[PDB]
């Protein structure tokens, strides 16, 4: 038991916890009052003080004390009280030491100054730009970009909601359909989902403007940074062959074929006549003009699909890769005056998507 | 300093660490020798022993001691020394207590029996079966199933390689193309990737047999469990309309249209004649017969694409949704004897994939 602790000098004349806890905003002005009055019993002033007050553990001298008023001030001339990196000052803790002069006892009064975050930083993207490719056959609802994952996206150095990031697509006045074609359903991840079906024939590149905004409680205080995600559409196999030559029908993408022509002298043999010349030459090309890589491009199979009269298979053979037409036996014109055949060109990859053209063959007297 | 510790009795007559460390396989027989000889100096036998030996900390009585031979045995009658759950006995630790009888000193000799894992457990799948759906337009290389993720896959309760799981596709003799169509490139995840392009018209369900095997060092000792991943293909919009009626060309999927027919009496007015009857009625349907959901199904647009003579737009109008044909002005047969028109039916969804049919119109005297 000690009689020296029975005094009230050096003890706090307030309710609450032993620590004196206060809060100020980061980056507060020099001279900002931290504690207006410590409320420590006793007097440090006068010619016969009963107490002596001083600061201990005043790291980097952030706090100044007036021992008579028992007032603490922020010392920040020439510097900034930054809560964010690189400083990371989330609180300032110091001790007010009080000595009771009558008996020499010492008491420390902790002071904790909580430094409140301001939203003084904007999101920064890891990269200057972002890029994705998407095959045009990709179904709607496919997640086509995850490139903000694993901190490759945006970071904000503020605390709490001030540092939380939401990714949102903006309307792009320079590419008005991009915000209709793509969506970010989960703001917290920034992953981009295909919202509308693509068509390589119509549009092959999109500029998707993606903002990253912080979540400050006050909308007027939120900060925003933008990036562009460039999406290139890759040509997919949604179209089949088209015969050449063709004429485009005005106001359409339908390039219609001609009727191919051939003529066979009656009674001459295949040895004499083959190969049978067709005018213009039968050819077709894939309406998908930029399939990559080249090894994914299909071959085209040519055939005589149907024809009139229906005995044409007795007389004609078409090479399936070259479309070369050969005669199989001599033609007696008493029995066979002409043929009208339908030629098919289709892909050899299980997705035939055929085109059709007519071939007229005259038998000559 | 104590003279009582200057004796060799109760100390180990061997090199190595203070703990006596040995290993046995899990599930070892009752009576399995754990330590053949503790090598403790002194004699516990005879009528004047210099030491006394006993076991301490013998949890659940797994160890038996012969104090004279200094031999330890496994006590496992009626039970199993299981290293795996539910027992989880990875080691057995007991103390051999030695008392030096001349001076009463006590020394404990730790014995650690490491229980080695056997590969006595097979992988178990969380679920009886697994299921995925895949739109047929999905590009090759798409990861189409991740359903083993987050422990929804297979678990093995053995330790180390004995408990590691590899997921591998097996050839399915009941569905021989499924192991060609899908692949698991990362054995450790079991995620399934589309390896070959789908076609709903050809195949709509696959049974993919997926084994989960453990990684026991000896192939003969590895354990395997199988599951089936059922994959259903969803019909996608890769095909356009087809006109009806049609006749299928033998050995093909090409259902060719007829030439539609109409006849218009000369000089009668549109009021008198409309609508112009076409035989058979012009109709088309989507060659994709099971697009889901119904709201994704496109409408069909009908039009007169081209025609001869080329003044037909002065005379005829086709309703784009119903294909109804109307006359726009009376027809003078001195100037117009017949028309041969090409009708197009295409989808209205930006992927027209058109079909074409002929329409012959006679002007009647
Ligand atoms: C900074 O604040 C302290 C405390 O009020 C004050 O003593 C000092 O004069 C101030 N310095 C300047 C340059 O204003
Ligand atoms: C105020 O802070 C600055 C920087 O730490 C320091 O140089 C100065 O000595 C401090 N002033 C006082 C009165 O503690
Ligand atoms: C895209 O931006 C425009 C203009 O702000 C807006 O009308 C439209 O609703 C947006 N589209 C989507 C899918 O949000
Ligand atoms: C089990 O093993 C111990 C130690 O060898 C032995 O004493 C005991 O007889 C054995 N019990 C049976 C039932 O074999
Ligand atoms: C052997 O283990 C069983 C099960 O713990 C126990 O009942 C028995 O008492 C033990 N025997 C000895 C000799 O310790
Ligand atoms: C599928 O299984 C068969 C038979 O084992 C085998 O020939 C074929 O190579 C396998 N396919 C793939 C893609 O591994
Ligand atoms: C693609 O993946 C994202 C998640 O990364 C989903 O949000 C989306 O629905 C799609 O499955
Ligand atoms: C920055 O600006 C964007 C709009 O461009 C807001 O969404 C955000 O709240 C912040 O004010
Ligand atoms: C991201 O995009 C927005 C809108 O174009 C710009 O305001 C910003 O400067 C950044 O380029
Ligand atoms: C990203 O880049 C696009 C142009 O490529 C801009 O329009 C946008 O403002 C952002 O800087
Ligand atoms: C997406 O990336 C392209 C370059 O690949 C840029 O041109 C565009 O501005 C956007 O950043
Ligand atoms: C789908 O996603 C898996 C990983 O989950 C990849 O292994 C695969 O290449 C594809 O991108
Ligand atoms: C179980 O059986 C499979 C083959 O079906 C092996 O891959 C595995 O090593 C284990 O022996
Ligand atoms: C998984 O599939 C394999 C092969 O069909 C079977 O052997 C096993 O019983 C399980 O059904
Ligand atoms: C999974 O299920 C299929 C049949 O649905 C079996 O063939 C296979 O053996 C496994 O049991
Ligand atoms: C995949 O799932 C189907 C049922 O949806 C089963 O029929 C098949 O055996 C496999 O387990
Ligand atoms: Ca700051
Ligand atoms: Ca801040
Ligand atoms: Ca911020
Ligand atoms: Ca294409
Ligand atoms: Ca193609
Ligand atoms: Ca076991
Ligand atoms: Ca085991
Ligand atoms: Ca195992
Ligand atoms: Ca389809
Ligand atoms: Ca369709």
């Amino acid at each position: 038991y000690d009689d020296d602790w029975q005094y009230e000098d050096c003890k706090l004349a307030r309710g609450g916890p032993p620590a004196t806890i206060v809060a100020i905003d980061e980056e507060s002005r020099n001279g900002t009052i931290l504690v207006d009055n410590m409320l420590i019993k006793g007097t440090a002033g006068g010619p016969d003080p009963t107490i002596e007050l001083s600061l201990k553990d005043n790291v980097d001298y952030w706090v100044l004390l007036d021992p008579v008023k028992q007032m603490l001030f922020l010392n920040s001339t020439g510097r900034v009280l930054d809560r964010d990196p690189p400083m990371n000052i989330h609180s300032i803790v110091v001790q007010v030491q009080c000595v009771n002069k009558k008996v020499g006892t010492v008491i420390y009064h902790e002071v904790r100054i909580v430094v409140r975050d301001r939203n003084d930083n904007s999101p920064t993207f890891k990269h200057e730009s972002y890029y994705a490719t998407v095959n045009e056959l990709t179904p709607v609802g496919t997640t086509i970009f995850t490139g903000f994952s694993g901190d490759n996206g945006a970071t904000d150095i503020d605390d709490g909601p001030n540092g939380q990031i939401e990714y949102v697509i903006q309307y792009n006045p320079e590419d008005p359909t991009s915000n209709d074609t793509f969506e970010i359903p989960l703001m917290l991840t920034g992953n981009v989902v295909l919202r509308k079906r693509l068509n390589y024939e119509d549009k092959t590149r999109y500029y998707v403007i993606i903002q990253a905004n912080d979540r400050a409680q006050n909308l007027n205080e939120r900060r925003t940074t933008t990036t562009t995600l460039t999406v290139d559409v890759l040509d997919g196999d949604d179209l089949g062959p088209m015969f050449l030559p063709c004429v485009l029908v005005p106001n359409t993408r339908d390039c219609r074929p001609l009727t191919y022509q051939a003529a066979i002298p009656e009674l001459r043999t295949p040895e004499e006549l083959n190969p049978i010349l067709v005018t213009p030459p039968i050819q077709a090309i894939d309406q998908d003009r930029n399939i990559q890589p080249p090894s994914d491009r299909p071959g085209i199979l040519y055939s005589i699909l149907v024809g009139t009269p229906e005995d044409y298979p007795r007389f004609f053979h078409m090479h399936p890769r070259t479309a070369e037409l050969t005669l199989l036996e001599p033609v007696n014109r008493d029995f066979h005056q002409k043929f009208d055949l339908v030629i098919k060109a289709e892909q050899d990859n299980g997705h035939p998507l055929p085109a059709f053209a007519s071939l007229h063959i005259e038998i000559l007297d």
